[PDB]
């Protein structure tokens, strides 16, 4: 498959910024404590959880690691309106697509528990582009990135993983993100 398509590095695509390490483990921690354990039930299809906000300290903190560059620029300064958080035990994925046009620019997405890579997608330019979310980072998703490009996280149980030189099939672990937008 894709054999027209070329690999191109994440830094190409205009409204891509990734923060690794962007939250500390202990405000992981306290999130992670607070979720409802349902929620992180290792059996079958991760589940997932919409909220709306007023948010409890250990979701609403999660404002305050996102750059204010971004909240200026995109959410008028303001903090996300939206919450998802989806957890994803080994195999889950999401399938290519652009975030609903009722969001509006500027998507966060910060990561939990584990590794995971996700892939993006333009069909017409016929690109691919990847990058490893990692547990603790922050991804913003804005202009280009957000309406130009697809993004998906792929249906399975590793991802080979380049790193000092070998490359590895690195398994899947339970994984938690929360994704926080503004509606328009
Ligand atoms: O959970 C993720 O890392 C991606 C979620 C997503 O793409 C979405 O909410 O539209
Ligand atoms: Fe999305």
């Amino acid at each position: 498959d894709f054999e027209n398509w070329t690999v191109v590095p994440v830094e190409t695509i205009e409204g891509i910024n990734y923060y690794p390490n962007c939250l500390p483990e202990s405000v992981q921690r306290n999130l992670i404590n607070n979720v409802p354990k349902e929620l992180l039930s290792i059996y079958g299809s991760g589940k997932q959880s919409h909220a709306y906000l007023p948010f409890p300290a250990h979701i609403n903190c999660l404002n305050d690691y996102i750059p204010s560059d971004f909240k200026q620029r995109l959410w008028k300064g303001q903090d996300a309106e939206a919450i998802i958080m989806q957890v994803y035990n080994p195999g889950d994925g999401i399938i290519p697509h652009k975030d609903l046009e009722m969001f509006g620019d500027g998507v966060a997405i910060f990561s939990f528990l584990s590794n995971t890579t996700m892939i993006f997608t333009h069909p017409e330019l016929k690109l691919k582009s990847k990058i490893r979310l990692e547990k603790g980072s922050l991804l913003l998703m804005s202009g280009t990135a957000r309406y130009d490009w697809f993004h998906e996280i792929p249906f399975r149980a590793g991802d080979w993983v380049m790193n000092d030189g070998e490359e590895k099939w690195v398994s899947r672990s339970q994984r938690l993100s929360v994704t926080m937008r503004r509606i328009i």
